[PDB]
């Protein structure tokens, strides 16, 4: 609509958005297992 035309990316955008919860949940529970956030010093 606007100069929108940076095409506001609906398929980048949504679909890159999505890789940050890919990564970031994927990431956060591997931290969990090797026990990371376990939190050394108890």
């Amino acid at each position: 609509g606007e100069k929108y035309k940076v095409h506001n990316p609906t398929p980048l955008i949504v679909g890159s958005s999505i890789g940050g919860l890919l990564l970031l949940a994927l990431i956060t529970a591997v931290l969990y297992k090797v026990g990371f956030f376990k939190r050394q010093y108890k």
